[PDB]
Parts: C-alpha cells; sequence; structure tokens
C-alpha cells in the first residue's frame, strides 16, 4: 500500500463551476428558508436574501474600484457581513481575505500590503488601525455600523451602501469569464516554516473541498437542510470559512453567528435557535462539560459536536457524551494550503462507520494521500509513522507570489507536504503524532543569602583613661557638684556606693569640665547643648578605638566589612554616629548601617539580635558592631528627692565594645568563638515606666522603680524555657552564663530564683566590679571575660567548658533580651 | 582440618616453676649485664641488682602485712620501681595487679576493693585519688619518689624502705609451697562483654607463655641477651609486662624504660642506648614516620619494630623500611584472658619463616587453635572466617570470683573463646577481620531560616486631619509666627512655596497650639521640652492609624506579627514608639522590635532594608514596619539667616505609613503586592553637612546645601549599575521608579541626569503634590499610590506593568538607601 483512499465512492464533482454557482446550485429549494441568523439579535437573511444583497454588494464593489482579481480585505468578527461580503467578493470575480481585528496596524498594515488590499470591510472601532492605508494608500473604508444617529470615522461608507440597487453595475452579471483556477480566498497561515504567507484558494479547489464534505449519497459530513449550524469560531480562520459557511450553504443549513463567546449566551442560543450542529474548540468543550449551567438549558438539538483544530482528552468526550447523549463527536483534520480539509471523520457521515477514540478521521475521498519517509522520498505502510501528504484538485493553487516555497511544500509530482507526521491504521482511520519540530528570584535569593550560623570572630573593648574609684567616689561627687552642703544624702550615697559591687569605674567626664560647665553638675540646669556637644565627638572615638582593636584580632581587611551596627544611648544628630565611625575607620561607602541610638541597657541583646540577621542573610557578609556609652549624657547633682537618680550616678559608667560577627568563617586566619543560635525579645507587662528615661532640656533623666530585680526574676525563666525548650534543655545551671549587671541587686534576683550555682554570674559580676554597668556595651565586655578566662585557664570550649549559653539584655520598658550561644571548642 | 598448630615443633616448658624462678633460671650468664635501664636519667640495675632487690622486696612486703596470695597494686607509670615491684609480688607468693595512673578515684577505688588490695606502690602526686583506701580501709601506701629533703603525704612510706636489708623476713625465702596454679598476675580486662573484669594469670600460666614466644631452638621471638628492648609501652597493660618485661628478662636483655613518649627523646634514646627492639603503638610509628627529625639521629640498630595491639597500613610499612632497613616487622594477636599471646610473627623466629602483609602471625607452640561457627560448635577450615578458640596451658585460670563469665568463656572442653573472627590460611598465618559486634546547628540554622524572598503583603497610610494648602502657606506662617513684619522675606517664601510643587500638606501642629506654645513659633527659643511632650504622644497614635489600616488590608490575626519595625525623626524617650506602638495595637510583647530613631529621609529605604532580613531570616516572620513623622519637631520661625530652614518650612509635612512584609506567602488569603530583591546603602564623600541636624534645647534644628540635587545626581547612576549589573539591566526607563521626593529640586535633578521618561517620577511627583516631604514615609506612600494607580488602570504588574523596580531614599550625610523591587503579576 503507496497510496490511500476513503472507505467512501469518488463522487461527481462540478469544480468547472464558481463557487457561487455551485454553493447556490440548489437555492431554489431553499430560497426562503433561514440562511443567516445573528444569534444576539435574532435578525434573519434568508437564502434568496443572501443570494440577491450578495450580488448587488458586488455590482457596488465594482463602483468602489474593484475589479476582477485584485483583493479585498474583512476585518471582522463573525457576522452577516463578513458572509455577505465574502459571497460579494467572489460573485464579482474577486478575490477575499480576512484578518483578526485583535490585530495590531502592524500584523494587519503587513497583509494589507502584501495581499494588494484595495479596499476593506471592518467595523467603526478598528478604523484607526487602518487609518495609514486609507490616508496615503487609497484604500477604500467601509464600516458596518447600522446606526445612522451615531457617526463613522470621515471618508468611510457605510456598509449599508453597497447593498442599494444599481442595475447598471449589474451588466456586470459577468464575467462569463470566470475561471476554476481563478483565486477567490486568500488566507494566510502560520506557515511550514516561519513567516506568514499568503495561501491561494481557487474555485476549482473550494468546490471540490466542500463537495469532498457535504456532497454524495452518502456525505462524508452529513448536513440536513433543518440542520442549524453554530459558528462561533473564527470566520477569518479558514476552517469555520469552508466547513461551516460554504458546506451549510451548499447544503441549505441554517448558520448562527455568534460575534462573541460566552458561555451561558452559547448555552441560551443552543435552547432557543434549536442549534443542531456545534462546530467548536477545545477550551469552549472545557467550559461548557466544567460548568453547572448545562442543567438548566435544554440542549437535546445539539446532533452533532464537531471539534476543528482541537483534540478531546477522553475525559472531556465522556463529559460531552453525558451533557449531549444524542451528539456524535469527531474530528476532522485540516491545514490552511490543503484547502483547509484532509481528513473528516466517518463516523460524521450519513450512514456512519466505526470511529476509534484519538482518530483524526479518514482521508477524504477524490483524494490520494500517502505517508513518506522524511528526508527520503520513500511511502510507507499501514501503521508506520511519517510525513503526511495529500493530492487532489481541493489543495492550494500556491503561495501567493512564492514560487519559492509553493515548490518547496507542493513537489513536482502534485503532492503537497503537510509537515506533519502521522500513521493509517488497518481500519483506515488517520491518527497523527507530531511535526517537523523534534537567573531568577529563586536562585539569586539563595545565591545571596550565607549558609551557617552567625558566629562571634573578634572582640574588642575600650575605656577613657579617666578612672575613679568607689571607695573615693561618693566624696568626688558632692564635690565636684557642690552639693557637700547635703549631708543626711551624701550618708546615704555612701551606702548605696558601697552595696553596689562596683569597684572601679571609667568616665570621660571630668572635674575640670564641671569647672567649665556647671550646668552639667547642677541638679537640673539647662545642659542639653553642651552635653550633646560632647558626646556626638567622643563616643564616635571610643567606639573607633574598640573596633580598632577587634579588627586586629581578626586580622582581614577593612573592606571586607560589609555591615556596621552602632549602639549609644545619646548624642542623637545626623548623620550620626554610624556615619562619623564610618569615616574614622575609613570603612567602604557602600557598607550598610543600623543606627541604633536611645535604645537603652537591653540594646546588648539588640546588636546581637541585629547582626545575627544580616550576618545569616548575606553571603560574605562580615557584621562590626560597636556600642559606645559616655555617662555626660546621664551626669547630673543630687536631689533629696529623687534617689533612682541617685542610684544611677553611682552604677552609670563608659565604656566600648567591639564585635565582629559573620557566617561561614574561613578557617584559614579566623576563629570564631561564639555562635548566636536564637535571638528573642519581650517586653513585660505593667512595666513600662520601671526602667525609664527623658531627653529633656536639662540632658537625659532616668528612673527607676524599686521593684526591677522582682519584675525580672518573675520573667526570666519563662524566657529561658522559650529559648531552650526547642533544644530540649531544662538545666540551667549547665549553661554558660552572661547577664546585663544592670544592678548588683538584680543579679542576686535571678540566681536566688533560679538557683544558679555561686559561680554562674561570676564573669558577669567581673566586669561590673571592674568597669561598672556601661549599659549596652556590658554583655559584650562579659564575653571579652568570659573567653579570656576560658582560655586563660585551660577549658574545653570558649564557653567556660560548656556548650550552651545565654546572653540577657535587661532595659526600661522591661524589655527583655534573650540570646542563645554556642561555645566554641578550643584545641586544648 | 579441625586444629591448628605452630609451624614450630613443641618445646619442653618447666612450668612447674614458679615465675621467678624460672624467669631467673639462667641468670647466672647474665647477672652483671644491664637489666634495667632508665632512659631518661641514665640509672641501670643490673640482673644481680634486680633478683637481690626484687628478693628483700619481698622480704618486707611481708613485714607490711602482705602474705602469701593477698593482692598488691600498682600505680606508676613505666620505671624500674614497677619491674622490681612486680617481681617482689612473685618472691612473695603474693599477687600483682595494675592500673592506670591517669584513672580517677572510681575507677582505681572500684579495682582495689575489686581485688583485695593490701597495698599500693604509686609515685606521690596520686596519692590523693587512693586517700580514701588509705584513710578508712587501712591500705598500705608506698611512694617512690627519691627526693629526701621533699616530703611525701603523711602516712607514706618511701619505697627505699622496702629495698632495705632485714635478714628475718628472708627466712620467708619460702614457702618450698609455691603452687603452678598460685595466681601471681591479676591485669583488668575491656572484657568480652561489657563490665571490666579481673584476669587470674598463674605461675603455669605465664612461664608456659613467655617459655611460648622466646624458648627453643628456634625462638618463635628471637631475643639475644645482647639486645636492648624498648618499653614504652603501659607496663600495667599485660602486653608491655609479658611480652617485654618478662620475656626480655628471660633472655637476659637489657630492658629501656621510657615513662612518657615523645617524639625526640624516643629517637635520642634510641640512638644512644643502641635499641635493638622497639615494641611500639600504631601513633607511635606514625608519629615517626611523618618527622623529619629521623635523618639527624642514627637508627640503625633497631633490629625489629613489633606492633603490638595495633596493626599498620602498609603506607606506613614501607615508611618503617625506609627509615629502618635493617627492621624486621609485624605483629602479634594478643587477648588479656589469652595469657596474653596466641599469635605471634614467625619472621620474629631466630630462622624466620615467610610473612605476607596484614597477617597477625601464626598460633603459638604447645598450644592447639580452632575456629568455630558463632553459634554452633562446628569447626571449619582454612580460610574460612569464624570466632577464634585457643587452648593450652598459658590462657587465664579464669576470671576472679565470676565463675559465670569464666564458664561462659572458656568451655567445658579447655577452649577459651576470645570472641573475635578471623581464618588461618594455607600457609598458617592468621588474619582478624572482625568482632562479636555486629537538631545541631547545622540543622537548628536551616528550620529557622524562611525559603523565599522578602514581599509586601500590605500598605497603609494616615495623616494628620488639620491640613493646609500652599496657596495659603506663605501667609499663614508668617502669621502664626509673629513675622509679618519681614516683608523682603515673606517675599521670598513666597516664591519657595510655588516652587515647591506642593499643593496641600497635612500637619498635626495648629494656629491654637502655637498660641499656647510661642516658643516653638519664635525662630529660637527653648522649645524641645513641649515639642517631646507632644510628639512622644503623637507619633505613637498616628502610626497606629495606619498600621491599622494595613493590618486590616492582610486580613490575619495580630498574633502571626513576630517582628515590628518603628522610624520616627525624633521623640526619643525609653521605652521608645516601638513599646508604644506596640501596646496600642496590641501585638504579642514576644514581638521583635527595632527602634529607629533620628535616621533622616533615607530611612525609608532603610526600614525595607531592615525587614528583608528579618523576614527573610525567620520562618514564617511576618514584619509590621511604620515610619511615622510629625513636623513639630522641626517647626520654627524664619530668621533672614537659615534660609535652608525656610526651604524646610516650605517641603516637610505630617504622615505615616505601615508596610506588611515576609517570606513565604501563603497564597490563600495572602496578596503579595511587592518583592524585596537586593537593599544597599552608601554615603557620599564630603556631603556630610549637605543634609545635616542637629538636638538642641531650641529642637530639632537643620541645614541644607544648594548643592544636594547635584550631589545625588552624581552617584545615582553608579548607585543603579551596582544593584543592576548582577541583574543584567543597563535600561532605566523599563524600571519603575519610587525616589524620596526631598525637594521638587532633586527629582528634577536626577530625571534630567538619567534622561526618564517625564513620566517615570509620576507617581512620586503625585505623593509630593498631595502630601509634602513627609520623610521616611514618603517612599511608601509612593509605593501605595503605584500599585493603586496599577490596579485601576488594569496593569499587568502592580509595578505600572514593568517587571523591575528602584526605590531611593536620600538623607543628610548623603547615605542613599538604593533598595531593588519586583513587580507582582496581575489577573487581568
Amino acid at each position: 500500500d503507496v497510496i490511500f483512499r476513503s472507505k467512501l465512492p469518488d463522487i461527481y464533482i462540478p469544480n468547472h463551476l464558481s463557487l457561487h454557482d455551485y454553493i447556490f446550485q440548489n437555492i431554489s429549494e431553499f430560497a426562503t428558508k433561514p440562511c443567516l441568523i445573528n444569534g444576539p439579535t435574532g435578525h434573519v437573511y434568508t437564502y434568496s436574501d443572501v443570494h440577491v444583497i450578495s450580488r448587488q454588494i458586488a455590482a457596488n464593489f465594482h463602483k468602489l474600484g474593484v475589479n476582477q482579481n485584485d483583493v479585498v480585505m474583512l476585518l471582522l468578527p463573525n457576522c452577516p457581513e463578513f458572509v455577505l461580503s465574502f459571497l460579494a467578493a467572489s460573485f464579482r470575480g474577486a478575490t477575499a481575505t480576512a484578518a483578526n481585528p485583535f490585530f495590531t496596524p502592524a500584523e494587519i498594515a503587513k497583509q494589507a500590503k502584501a495581499s494588494n488590499t484595495k479596499l476593506i470591510i471592518t467595523e467603526a472601532r478598528y478604523v484607526d488601525k487602518i487609518k495609514p492605508l486609507q490616508n496615503d494608500d487609497g484604500v477604500v473604508i467601509v464600516c458596518i455600523d447600522d446606526n445612522e444617529s451615531v457617526p463613522i470615522p470621515e471618508g468611510c461608507l457605510r456598509f449599508t451602501e453597497l447593498t442599494q440597487s444599481t442595475t447598471e453595475a449589474s451588466e456586470v452579471i459577468d464575467s462569463v469569464e470566470i475561471s476554476p483556477d481563478d483565486v477567490v480566498a486568500l488566507p494566510y497561515s502560520s506557515g511550514t516554516t516561519g513567516l506568514p504567507k499568503g495561501v491561494m484558494l481557487t474555485h476549482k479547489g473550494l468546490v471540490t473541498s466542500v463537495a469532498q464534505q457535504v456532497d454524495g449519497e452518502n456525505p462524508n459530513l452529513y448536513f440536513h437542510s433543518d440542520d442549524v449550524i453554530l459558528c462561533v469560531l473564527p470566520m477569518f480562520h479558514i476552517y469555520a470559512l469552508n466547513s461551516i459557511m460554504l458546506c451549510g450553504l451548499r447544503v441549505g443549513a441554517a448558520i448562527l453567528i455568534m460575534p462573541k463567546f460566552e458561555i451561558n449566551l452559547l448555552l441560551e442560543l443552543i435552547q432557543r435557535c434549536k442549534v443542531t450542529v456545534a462546530p467548536m474548540v477545545p477550551p469552549i468543550v472545557l467550559a461548557i462539560a466544567k460548568s453547572s449551567e448545562t442543567e438548566k438549558y435544554d440542549l437535546s438539538s445539539i446532533r452533532v459536536v464537531k471539534s476543528g483544530a482541537a483534540p478531546l482528552g477522553k475525559e472531556l468526550e465522556d463529559a460531552v457524551n453525558a451533557k449531549f447523549p444524542n451528539a456524535k463527536l469527531g474530528q476532522g483534520y485540516g491545514m490552511t494550503e490543503a484547502g483547509p480539509v484532509l481528513a473528516m471523520s466517518l463516523g460524521f457521515a450519513k450512514e456512519p462507520f466505526p470511529v476509534k477514540s484519538g482518530a483524526c478521521g479518514t482521508v477524504v475521498r477524490n483524494a490520494e494521500m500517502k505517508i513518506v519517509d522524511p528526508d527520503t522520498g520513500d511511502s510507507l505502510s499501514r501503521n508506520q509513522p511519517g510525513e503526511i501528504c495529500i493530492r487532489g484538485h481541493q489543495i492550494m493553487k500556491g503561495y501567493l507570489n512564492n514560487p519559492a516555497a509553493t515548490a518547496e511544500t507542493i513537489d513536482k509530482d502534485g503532492w503537497l507536504h503537510t509537515g506533519d507526521i502521522g500513521l493509517i491504521d488497518d481500519d483506515d482511520e488517520l491518527f497523527i503524532v507530531d511535526r517537523l519540530k523534534e537567573a531568577s528570584v529563586e536562585e539569586f535569593r539563595n545565591a545571596q543569602r550565607a549558609k551557617g550560623p552567625a558566629t562571634i570572630l573578634a572582640i574588642g573593648t575600650a575605656t577613657p583613661d579617666h578612672c575613679v574609684y568607689q571607695s573615693d567616689y561618693a566624696d568626688y561627687y558632692f564635690k565636684v557638684t557642690k552639693s557637700e552642703h547635703m549631708t543626711a544624702l551624701k550618708k546615704k550615697f555612701n551606702r548605696i556606693c558601697d552595696k553596689s559591687m562596683i569597684k572601679k569605674r571609667y568616665i570621660h567626664l571630668t572635674e575640670e569640665m564641671l569647672e567649665e560647665h556647671p550646668n552639667i553638675g547642677a541638679y537640673m540646669a539647662p545642659s542639653l547643648n553642651i552635653r550633646q556637644e560632647i558626646i556626638t565627638a567622643e563616643v564616635p572615638k571610643l567606639g573607633k578605638e574598640a573596633a580598632l582593636k577587634a579588627l586586629k584580632e581578626w586580622g582581614q581587611p577593612k573592606s571586607k566589612i560589609t555591615h556596621l551596627v552602632f549602639c549609644t544611648t545619646s548624642g542623637v544628630e545626623m548623620p550620626g554616629a554610624d556615619y562619623k565611625l564610618a569615616n574614622l575607620l575609613g570603612l567602604e561607602p557602600s557598607v550598610r548601617r543600623v543606627m541604633l541610638y536611645h535604645q537603652g541597657c537591653y540594646a546588648g541583646g539588640t546588636v546581637l539580635r541585629t547582626a545575627k540577621d544580616l550576618a545569616e542573610n548575606n553571603a560574605g557578609a562580615r557584621v562590626l558592631v560597636v556600642c559606645s556609652e559616655i555617662t555626660v549624657v546621664t551626669f547630673r547633682g543630687p536631689s533629696e528627692d529623687a534617689l533612682d537618680s541617685l542610684v544611677g550616678q553611682a552604677l552609670f559608667g563608659d565604656g566600648s565594645a567591639a564585635v565582629i560577627v559573620g557566617s561561614d568563617p574561613d578557617i584559614s586566619i579566623e576563629r570564631p568563638l561564639f555562635q548566636l543560635v536564637s535571638a528573642a525579645q519581650t517586653f513585660i507587662p505593667n512595666s513600662a515606666g520601671a526602667i525609664a528615661g527623658n531627653l529633656r532640656e536639662v540632658g537625659l533623666t532616668f528612673h527607676l522603680w524599686p521593684n526591677v530585680p522582682t519584675l525580672i526574676s518573675e520573667n526570666v525563666e519563662k524566657c529561658l524555657t522559650q529559648a531552650f525548650d526547642p533544644l530540649g534543655i531544662s538545666d540551667w545551671n549547665s549553661l554558660f552564663w552572661i547577664a546585663h549587671p544592670g544592678g548588683p541587686a538584680i543579679l542576686d534576683a535571678v540566681e536566688a530564683k533560679l538557683n544558679l550555682d555561686k559561680k554562674k554570674l561570676e564573669a558577669t559580676r567581673h566586669v561590673l566590679s571592674e568597669y561598672g554597668n556601661m549599659s549596652s556595651a556590658c554583655v559584650l565586655f562579659i564575653l571579652d571575660e568570659m573567653r579570656k578566662k576560658s582560655l586563660k585557664g585551660e577549658r574545653a570550649t570558649t564557653g567556660e567548658g560548656l556548650d550552651w549559653g545565654v546572653l540577657f539584655g535587661f532595659g526600661p520598658g522591661l524589655t527583655i533580651e534573650t540570646v542563645v550561644l554556642h561555645s566554641i571548642p578550643m584545641v586544648t
């Protein structure tokens, strides 16, 4: 078997006739029955109507300068006007091309120029896309809009002007010359290769493929004249044209025109107009099958559901069978070059043949079809895949003005090569299989993050050189504040300084400075300006000193520092201390900063919490963290009233600490000290105002509740379970401890509450004893001490020999900062 | 082949003799030659010395209450004293156990009690570990320390006291009863199963295994009496004892005692003492082979390198062969229960046999060995793996006071089951194969992070209800500031307000407030206190209003908010605006806060940059970001001097915006608006002081350089390439734009510089025109506008139809914030 044929006999095809003479050959039988129904509005043209009007329109096509064998273009959605214009083009001997109204002035202008369009039938809304071709190219424009009170763009004709009677153009009933090979329809293709080409379909051709379909005693595709054929598919597409319009007309059927598809409108029109034949697409059948709307409308009238250009998945076919028991289903197989039709399901025939699912139907009659091996001319046999070829009078004359591709796709023997591939089984059904054919957010984000836990690489500390010992402090303070007159109060401050558990403290503020700026020593006198002048200059310098120690320990280049977190209690100004420190150190201006101003004693945790996330989320990010505290912000004379301020004056001292935090340590030069595992914050309820401060014209004033130690002790345990429960640790004496030494009273409270071994808070208490309360910097100093003592004493980890640790900050508003640490093993 | 034997004949073994009578049988031949050499110090005991002293020590062992068949314990490193004491124990008829000095009082006390130790020989430094047993258990203690000017713990005897001559104890030359089955050595084992057991090795036994090794005309292990045998292995371990001490002594060899191993000391002692036989361990041979030290010392004297309890990897064996050409290598196979020796390499024999690499040697002579199938009693044959059993007089008498395990490990027929497995090849060499045997930081960290890019879920905005229009503002301002007298200046402010491109602005500060607080309106009068009172109350409230809109849009529970970032220009106080807002909203107290105070107009970028990292690094983290600006901080009267302050008074207005930022949006209710891709910051050089402000007793004062627009325009392009080069985008008109509308002049400058389409800054300029300059909140408002207009106009993305975007903040110190955004597709 080299050559394949239809299972139906050859029929007589009168292809010597002009398309309109053939389509309408039988019109006397159909004359008064409905031909075109415009579904939405209900308008009906009859067969007589269509014939008469189409002829008059040809006649006036002449008047407008359209002559035999020059082209007319149709830019329209489905509508009666489309059919009338096409037929008219044929009656004239002229040629009809169509385009999608939803194209662009570019595609459309291109097609119109390629085809030599001498005129265009469109709606009003599309006229601007074709403006160029109307103005400079002289193309005549016609609008189908029938509303006489709404004007149309100037230079445009009402379609109603072409339906007008003039008998003198009807002496052009001719030509008595109209030839089988004359071109009638000129559709455009996606193409066998690339760029869209004009397909020339002739009178002989179309007459042939229509007869192939609907003609015979047993038609391949059976249409009665009592059928109502739905045409919701685009008429610009050759499928709709041929297999709906031309065929429908030839048989005397009603054609139900839907300008636009919507599922409910479709169901409505089916029930109302009793549509018997529904050509559709897969998206449409899907929509029908999915919707629960079907149960309402009576659909029993549809006897044929034909898929053109679309294959059902056999999930659908079942859905359909349910929704339409009376419907037979099937697919044609089209190609524009092929005329369009090649195979038609024989299930559609008047006396129907068996069909298999997934089949494209059988090749049409009065045609031959072969299956070649690609790149060889050899013909294959049944069930052997291969490029599908067809030959018969119904195929295209050729590509317009392109004999190159015309000879490339239609070979010397007359075979049109589709460029598709398929096989034909024993039952003569044809199956399609294939065609000639055979940095993002998700990544960027994972590239950008960093792999490991944030670790502390280096620590450094700095103090003012001015140092004052507690043994001396009550005296010194009542001296330099010119308060010596209040003896009752100095006697109390003495006790406070003794119970304070502080030995020495390093303090920038000096007696000389108070001689020069007595308003600072005054209990309340406006000091703010001078304090600000002093601390805005000093805080960055002290910060630099510490940052420099840390950077020296770390040993890598400053340019490798990617982030700078700077905490200080006051000295607000802009640009701030972050800018200033970054210029002192000569960091890259591209360093990303966080300026923490007015945070409190808890900020020690805060900066670590801040650096963790910065380091962990940025590849190769190294984070320089600097806390720098100066007490000139906070210093003031005594009053018998505010005892809280007095306690403060005994506890607070100046100091600075700097930490370098990163992820994924190289381990060539870097030495991990601790790991930041989890970081947590909470505030306690009804404690706002327990640790608290206000920036006033007298400087920063601060306040303490007597109950702070108790308030902390209450919540510490909850903080702990909250942080360590995920790690399965209940035993808190197994953790190495770092607590903000807010005051000895807080420490005593906590240890008594959790029953900590007397030695857990040893490092903390050391830092308090030697340096005082440095606010945020404190816990940093303590880490330093811890690791130093752990090294100095040859212990298994940097954590006092133990694996896990906790770091607490405590602050006003009773914000509590809970950081979980992992020690690091030492080589001992 | 059920039973396996040595390739050497059976020899005569005189096991009827006591161990000391056997070892020293031949001493007349050796009497004056060196027996023990203490390597580090050079002291030499001779054979006569050792014999005589050991006997006297037995004699005084009696005086101390040690009687036949009761136990003596040796806690010591390698030293002459160890050998002398062991022999003494044997001479007495007593029994000797040893332990590691490096054990703990627990292990040691346990072993001493288990064994019925009636006395202990140790160094001084270990005496505290045995204090209990000296005091309450009555155990006699002896220290080997010879330094007479340094005392030893009280109740302790000098070892030199046991070497003293007393003839009356020598009437105990006896017993004339000392029996083959009497126990002499009592070492402890890791055990065949679990808990450590005492192994009873008898006189018969040890005499047997020593003869098995060194006796014969062709000894399994060949030692001359001119040999010098290194004993750096622990003498408490039975291997060292048997195969070094006992064997060495039997043959008349010198024994070089190393108390401690160090590689150089070892090489030194080899070269000096001309060590011929070096029993070692794998770690030691490794160390030798690795070190480049060997080339210095003459090692040619070592003729035998014997690995006991360790197998070489044949990488080593080569290293050795190089370092010691003259050395033959081999391994014994020991087990404590086995006496210790089972197999010995026959390469060691006087007339040596062929040996294969990886072999454990051949089973010893006067013994039999079988290979059983485990859990069956069946005997295997050559090259068939199986549990190794041995039988002969050299195996243990049994486990002390444990007939259970004694019968479990030594069966009825007399076979000791090792509990190891191996095979014996055709050549009679034995091979060992096996034994009876057959939540972290890395995770927690990946569990804890969040998968996707930070996205904006919701936005909300709030303003004060008081609104003032620019058309009215010059008048209003000179009115309420009681400045109407300066006409020249009002005329200039008019121009400034006109060129300002602002239409209206929303402003908390009202005329009434200035009637009540004229110091605010005064150009410079102390205002700080009152301003602070007003903004500390207002900023959180306005913030709440906006945060509430955003939270309503988002639609999920407040409890799901995990982080709060709060930016405001001033109003510093503690607890701060973050605390206050968090209580207003009723957020969880465990919400993690960032309080950004005194940041500037750039902080718009800053908060986004801050939230990105917070959201991206925390699983299920949802971040509430609130910027809230009030101009009562910044408001003041005019002066002919500071024009910069005047410009400010025309541009700045109050406002608040709130954003919700998270990673991994659910997509059930959540609706992503933008994505935060990259966030960058930089400062420009020599621009500190171009945008700048200082908090004084008069309120916040601010300053502007005329050149700010130019300074920004210079660096904007660099910022862009820096951010977008990784994304391969050169075309900036393809980005949707958000710029801080610092002033119209800045905008004009930027667009002119990059040549932006007139419409890129449209949204930005709208927000400026409607709201003024809200500082940090501005860019937030702009995003809101952008997405709203993009939706309102049905565009492909939330980004004005475009995929990628840029957000700029600009601030004092010329810090510039560059955020890269990705739009989000809209369903249109």
